[PDB]
């Protein structure tokens, strides 16, 4: 609407005014409360209390409501912890000032406000305003749901579900830090940029040194290093980058490695479930938590199922003697409607099954171990059957939370399977100099954090979400 | 010297005998105890006491001495935390293993060993075993100075100056974490990769958009926008890319900005020495922290100067008069020996002349403020004198390790500014919308922590610096 073009006629104008009267963006005034601090200690104390003990007050905020009853008004303040109602009154404020000053503000514009508190009829708390400024004009007015993303900053204004969100993003992240913490673990910064990286990279170009470097899709190999030197506990929360599309996926999203020494994946999978349920029980108090049509439950020990167990689990009607062999995997791909490629070999056939069939059921906080070597990374073989290796999956909500190992510390299989797909000469080295037994963890920082605001998109989780141009 | 290369021959042939005998890299060993909480707990009893409690205990790490005297010896083991002796006794040991197995391990093995603990001849604390194995053959035997740097693996096993450095820069990490945490700040994460950035650009390419993206070199707008947006104290500790050469200046460095609404740069270079003297109180202890040559006092206040008054500190024959007139200002700037360019206006001479005669004397740590409107970015100016800005540099050891303003939230004013310096839309934008009157902190933590670990390089403090290939 033609509307908004006026408003920045008048509000561009009503500047260029401040700005023969006196400093137009004044830095001075300073509160000393924010909505939520007098709430959590006035809320409940009836006009009394408040007339006796003559606490005054001093708030700064942004104007969200304003009632003009002639001479008297109520205007509301939307600072960072919510609302406070402010009672502004000609007479109490400076002479002037209500008239020729708080009539010709606009709606947006940042306030700063100095009074006695008290409470009104309908029962929300006040403050009597003895003096009131205009601090920052709004030179422009208050705000498909896209643009909620293109402008956060409107959105963190208007939507209290978004401010919570991010809100508790930060109480998560503090809380992951701390929990390790307290494990004898120590967090580290490694490389962004590498020089040898199944995902696309972001390659870049250094100029003083003409090489090509790469942004880092997984601090792994030099997260080991440090093992190898003997940080035995260490673990790195930061962003990973892949080169793909935005899928409302994100080119830029934040992971957590974890490793440690003298464990395996089995310690992992225990440390994975006390991490997931503390800080659902420290962050959000119920171990229940409603998740769209679902109601995920961290009270109930999770459940553990080996590959094999899930799709049995899932299509009941598979004979698994038929994965034993070859050609009734194969035939059993096929019938569930699995294009098997010429070089899938039983291991792939029967991993994708698991895909097909029993990925998407696994609602509750699920882990799925024992996956065949073929469709495995640099995965430590299992001792006892060397088919499976030893790494598990962590499932919430139909997605992969989750990532574990027993990481291979065998150098010389380490280099074979390098030259297999295709090699980080120094990383087989640093093997070679020797790397304890060790366990690494791997998990997607923005999916745990859907899951615990109830957010149903990456992008609603990301305070700058790329955008298409 | 050949002697390594024969070290490749008989390590890598006892290995493919591992492999004969059963699993070479087991897994499975689990201990319970390090050096240190050993340490710190036993130390201080004699013999008695151990006798008496008969304390077992399990411990892992890397062989680092071997004393083999016949069918007893000492072996010195080092784990995360330290280093404890090991008395490894055939008769005690299972059979067989004292000699046809510890005896053919090498120094480096990883190792695990169970037993009593107990003292020794000469005072040390001391691990009688009873079980004792080898968990990792080290194929490798053990380790200018940038070997240092190349394999820092090698190094943290080595020195111990090194794996005190860094595990106390995360030390400090948390600690400015957890400092401004309690302040009541939030910690956010905004892109790494913007559209638009005076450095050199990190210039790459999105595939899946045809557009380039640059790495950043700080993330002011993004977080400013979240206080326009109401988050009124965030700040973000991570990585920045400047694409210049490696001065051993890395192309990738760790910074801090921060911003508080409602404040002046004044309140954060208070901040910023509470700050600094709280990490340095709880994590060194020493008020006074020695650094090379000098010794630098965080027990007294910092010492505040505007650059006019620190100009004249360190070259007192300025007859200051001659710095408000440009042509003795110019004079000034050439007697000491100061490339007086074209374009420059008296503020930069000035300025310039600041950087000559007085900030490699900064070594106390220092505030410096009222800097000239010219040299400085988008700056706010100072209402009462607008030729100078509202902001202040914070220097150590002769180093710039802070940065503070009083930002400018003048729409129409920063939107010059961009003009002026060639631009972001959306900035001016989200200005025009409303930032309230916030001070921004920049600090750089790699500095920081060089300052606080006696580091006297960059690259002392970087786990894995860049190295010329």
């Amino acid at each position: 609407v033609v509307d908004l073009n006026n408003e920045l006629k008048t509000r561009r104008e009503k500047l260029a005014n401040l700005r023969e009267q006196g400093i137009a963006f004044p830095n001075d005034f300073r509160r000393d409360h924010t909505s939520d601090q007098l709430h959590a200690e006035f809320d409940g104390k009836e006009n009394e209390e408040l007339e006796a003990l003559n606490i005054e007050v001093a708030v700064a905020g942004r104007m969200m409501t304003r009632r003009i009853m002639g001479k008297a008004s109520f205007v509301t303040l939307q600072d960072v912890g919510g609302r406070i109602q402010l009672y502004v009154a000609r007479d109490d404020l400076p002479e002037g000032v209500y008239n020729e000053q708080f009539k010709k503000w606009d709606l947006g514009d940042i306030l700063g406000a100095k009074g006695k508190l008290f409470k009104t009829k309908t029962g929300e708390l006040s403050i009597h305003c003895t003096e009131l400024r205009l601090l920052t004009k709004a030179l422009r007015p208050l705000p498909d749901q896209e643009a909620r993303y293109r402008q956060r900053y409107l959105d963190l204004i208007s939507n209290d579900e978004s401010r919570n969100t991010f809100k508790v993003r930060s109480q998560i992240l503090s809380g992951i830090r701390q929990f390790m913490v307290n494990r004898g673990f120590m967090e580290v910064e490694t490389p962004m940029m590498q020089v040898i990286p199944a995902a696309r990279p972001f390659i870049t170009h250094h100029n003083a040194l003409d090489l090509d470097m790469y942004l880092r899709i997984a601090p792994e190999l030099y997260l080991k290093r440090l093992v190898v030197g003997g940080f035995e506990r260490v673990f790195e929360i930061n962003r990973n980058f892949r080169n793909e599309g935005i899928s409302v996926h994100n080119p830029e999203f934040t992971m957590m490695e974890l490793y440690m020494a003298y464990a395996d994946y089995k310690d992992l999978i225990e440390l994975t479930e006390s991490l997931f349920r503390t800080l659902a029980q420290d962050i959000l108090g119920k171990t229940e938590v409603t998740y769209g049509d679902v109601t995920l439950d961290f009270g109930k020990p999770f459940e553990k199922l080996t590959m094999r167990e899930a799709i049995k689990k899932y299509r009941p009607e598979t004979d698994m003697a038929d994965l034993d062999n070859f050609d009734s995997a194969k035939a059993i791909a096929e019938s569930i409607g699995i294009h098997v490629e010429k070089s899938w070999g039983l291991g792939r056939i029967v991993t994708e099954i698991f895909e097909e069939v029993a990925e998407a059921h696994l609602i509750q906080p699920t882990f799925i171990t024992e996956y065949p070597a073929e469709v495995s990374p640099l995965a430590r073989r299992n001792d006892v059957n060397p088919e499976i290796t030893d790494r598990f999956e962590f499932f919430i909500g139909g997605r992969e939370i989750g990532n574990g190992f027993s990481e291979l510390n065998d150098a010389e299989d380490q280099a074979q399977r390098f030259l297999d797909q295709v090699y980080d000469e120094d990383y087989v080295t640093a093997l070679e100099h020797g790397l304890p037994p060790t366990a690494g963890l791997g998990i997607g920082i923005d999916r745990m954090v859907m899951l615990f605001t109830n957010s149903h998109t990456i992008r609603d989780v990301i305070l700058f979400p790329a955008m298409r141009p």
